[PDB]
């Protein structure tokens, strides 16, 4: 491996061998259907709201999130980088697709498949990833750096449906070598959204943009129709000319054939026919190819950038609503702009690399932090793009704001699940705060919505009212229905009687003020009515007048199969913190009567909480359940947020410290020797609480948040050891292979529930 030294991959990048088999992989810990796309994954390409494309460590373009809200795992075999090399003085060169696999059927059988094992590596430090190719039969060593411009505090480039592939090629041998690199792409118009004749009308054109010191050659893969529909638009691939390289292309090869129409050209001498052909297809799949060819002398290096763009302007949700995607603000709405996007990338990629480096540098350069922690911190951010992210720039047919939503996950297809975003939204408040405040104003606007229609509650089969006035919604809808318009898609429980949503909502509001400088009084003003309403409604759920809402002996909070009854440590601490936040907001906005009321409620609830739950060692799970003395990992979630919000002690320092030490001692260290995170429930005898599946799970997001709590409280070793188990399980060779699909949960056997989950974005609470 002589190529690594010629590129700059950080040591904290996650790494795996190209073609590596992973033996230990986990699978769903449930008996009903659940997504399991395998461990063959990678860091996504594509911006927020753009649709994303998962290119795996084996080289395939395989995890398709281009249909917003849907996860489709299928390798489009025509989509590849291929290489040709010929040593000066040999009769023949060699040609190889850079994919460690082959097609299932006989399409593209002429291409050279099965890139060999032990001949390259994949690296990822989101938004960047890299492949190196160090192969006995390829004397010139190659690497590629691939990325999209995901940039904190930038709402423009961060939205773009674009990816850059910056190639570096180096000749360590003492012979001249002819090298070609070829990008192939299928015209994927009709891959989704088209009900009949899925390829019909697809056609490919070549654009040559020749201007002083800037030659770009690109293929634009579109359809003859000017229909403005979800399925219509364009893909583009292309390359920028650099000194010492020639460009060749082929406009049209048949993807639903043996591929030899293209491959006989490339495998001969690495030079394509330069044949333009705009003839539209009927039934056959078609694709385009862009190649560079160059001669490398001994010791010579060359760099050449390719790019990929996709202009699919309209997202349609299952309820019928069609919206424009955010990037259309910058490039237009008509779906004929893929070249402009591609060109912008090829002329600006060096700047984008520097912008990415500039935001990663403060963490990467801090040598007090272990590399494993940086691996997790950056790579968990994949979910911000990969989470079915919707970011609208107007309803089709139809404002100053652009509504946003991140899915909880794909198995539970709900936007912005609030009980989860309480944990998962840290990267948005810390790196894209304008998006975060927008989402919270979306929630504010729903507080007094009433939808008196009824739904069947999944857990018990009773009927309930969809949305109650004054209760914060569980979610902002589903991609199968109407995101932003029809809220509370979730129906397993009735979220209108949840005891955590209203408090978490208030805590989220005050968090968003504090973590953006305590300057945004306008945001506090916009949300103030909803904050008062939320706490006032929750107060009414105090049945026994101890000043604290009563959990009802059903799952009435985020642990939606784990019953709480009476005063719970979890909802009770959240209520206390929420009251303290509202007091502070009241002070900021000069609402004296609110300050006084919430101060009084707080003082009464605080003393009762402590009396009812403090047991000498930790806070009891709750007051009334069968295993009320279980040690809960999240028992002091309210105090965690109070630390972040700088609200001080809601409970005595000494008791918080004792509780945290107990959780570390029991829920971490007595659960598989502390190598897997914090189990949610542990009995005081040191045995996992088996009262529900949830008690017996580590929740990845709960564990990272608890690590954050431990860290702020000076338990530095415990904090990082607690988080390490999550990192290990996700990324390490000894783990369960969950990279780029971090799940909600695992059980002690390592098997999982709900891959690709929002909650573990909470790792960013460790950077406050
Ligand atoms: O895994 C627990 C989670 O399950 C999801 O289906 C629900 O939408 C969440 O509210 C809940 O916290
Ligand atoms: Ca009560």
């Amino acid at each position: 491996d002589k190529i690594s030294h010629k590129i700059d991959i950080p040591d904290s990048a996650w790494t795996i061998g190209i073609g590596e088999k992973f033996k230990n992989a986990g699978h769903p810990n449930v008996k009903y259907p659940m997504i399991d796309d395998s461990y063959v994954q990678g860091a996504p390409l594509g911006g927020f709201g753009a649709g994303t494309i998962g290119r795996t460590y084996n080289g395939g373009f395989s995890r398709w999130h281009l249909e917003i809200g849907k996860n489709k795992y299928t390798t489009v075999y025509a989509n590849q980088f291929s290489v040709f090399q010929k040593v000066e003085g040999n009769k023949d060169g060699v040609a190889q697709v850079l994919y460690a696999g082959e097609p299932e059927n006989g399409y593209l059988s002429s291409w050279k498949w099965d890139y060999p094992k032990e001949s390259g590596m994949y690296y990822a430090l989101y938004p960047n990833s890299w492949y190196t190719y160090t192969n006995k039969d390829l004397p010139v060593q190659l690497a590629v750096k691939q990325f999209s411009p995901i940039i904190p505090y930038n709402y423009k480039e961060t939205s773009y449906p674009v990816a850059v592939f910056k190639w570096t090629a180096y000749n360590p041998t003492n012979k001249n070598v002819d090298v070609s690199i070829m990008f192939t792409w299928q015209n994927m118009i009709g891959f989704f959204g088209k009900q009949v004749n899925v390829n019909s009308g697809n056609f490919n054109k070549i654009i040559k943009d020749k201007s002083k010191d800037s030659e770009i050659v690109a293929a634009v893969m579109g359809n003859i129709s000017n229909d403005n529909e979800e399925w219509n638009g364009e893909y583009s691939i292309g390359v920028k000319k650099v000194p010492g390289v020639d460009i060749s292309y082929k406009a049209k090869f048949v993807t639903t054939g043996d591929g030899s129409d293209l491959w006989h050209e490339f495998s001969k001498n690495g030079i394509l026919d330069n044949k333009d052909d705009e003839t539209p297809t009927k039934q056959d799949g078609i694709g385009s190819a862009i190649a560079v060819n160059f001669k490398l002398q001994p010791g010579q290096t060359i760099e050449v950038p390719f790019a990929l763009s996709w202009d699919l302007p309209i997202m349609k949700f299952g309820g019928g609503d069609k919206w424009y995607k955010m990037y259309t603000k910058y490039f237009g709405k008509n779906g004929k702009n893929s070249f402009a996007i591609l060109k912008e990338a090829l002329n600006n990629y060096q700047k984008w690399e520097k912008m990415i480096d500039d935001w990663q540098k403060p963490i990467l350069s801090n040598k007090s932090k272990p590399d494993w922690y940086k691996t997790a911190l950056f790579n968990e951010l994949y979910y911000l793009a990969d989470g079915g992210t919707a970011w609208e720039n107007g309803k089709v047919g139809e404002r100053t704001n652009n509504m946003f939503g991140l899915l909880e996950c794909f198995d539970y297809n709900y936007y912005e699940t609030l009980d989860v975003r309480f944990y998962g939204s840290f990267p948005l408040v810390m790196l894209w705060p304008d998006i975060e405040k927008q989402v919270m104003r979306q929630f504010a606007d729903t507080i007094n919505v009433q939808d008196s229609s009824e739904f069947k509650v999944g857990s018990n089969g009773a009927m309930a009212v969809k949305k109650v006035q004054g209760m914060i919604p569980h979610d902002l809808g589903s991609s199968y229905a109407l995101p932003w318009i029809k809220i509370n898609a979730y129906d397993w429980q009735n979220p209108n009687i949840w005891k955590d949503l209203n408090s978490k909502y208030v805590l989220l509001v005050y968090r968003d003020y504090v973590l953006t400088g305590k300057t945004d009084k306008e945001f506090l003003k916009y949300t103030w009515k909803s904050v008062k309403t939320a706490l006032d409604k929750l107060k009414e759920m105090d049945k026994d007048n101890d000043g604290i809402p009563d959990n009802e002996g059903i799952p009435d909070q985020t642990y939606d199969t784990w019953s709480m009854k009476g005063t719970s440590a979890y909802c009770g601490s959240l209520w206390l913190a929420a009251l303290k936040a509202a007091q502070e907001i009241g002070k900021v906005l000069k609402d004296n009567e609110a300050y006084i009321k919430y101060n009084e409620w707080y003082k009464i609830a605080q003393q009762n909480f402590e009396k009812e739950l403090w047991n000498g060692e930790y806070y009891n799970f709750d007051t009334e359940s069968d295993h009320k003395d279980s040690i809960m990992a999240d028992q002091l979630a309210g105090q965690w947020y109070a630390d972040i919000l700088r609200l001080g002690d809601i409970l005595p320092k000494d008791h918080v410290q004792k509780a945290l030490k107990k959780i570390y001692e029991f829920n971490v260290m007595k659960f598989e020797n502390g190598k897997m995170g914090a189990v949610n429930g542990m009995r005081p005898d040191g045995i996992v609480d088996e009262s529900d599946i949830q008690a017996q799970e580590v929740w990845t997001g709960v564990t990272y948040a608890l690590a954050s709590f431990m860290k702020y409280r000076g338990m530095t070793e415990e904090a990082y050891n607690t988080a390490y188990g999550v990192y290990k399980m996700t990324y390490d060779k000894s783990g369960k292979g969950y990279w780029f699909r971090t799940p909600e949960a695992w059980t002690k056997d390592g098997n999982y529930a709900a891959s690709m989950y929002m909650r573990p974005l909470s790792i960013w609470s460790m950077e406050v």
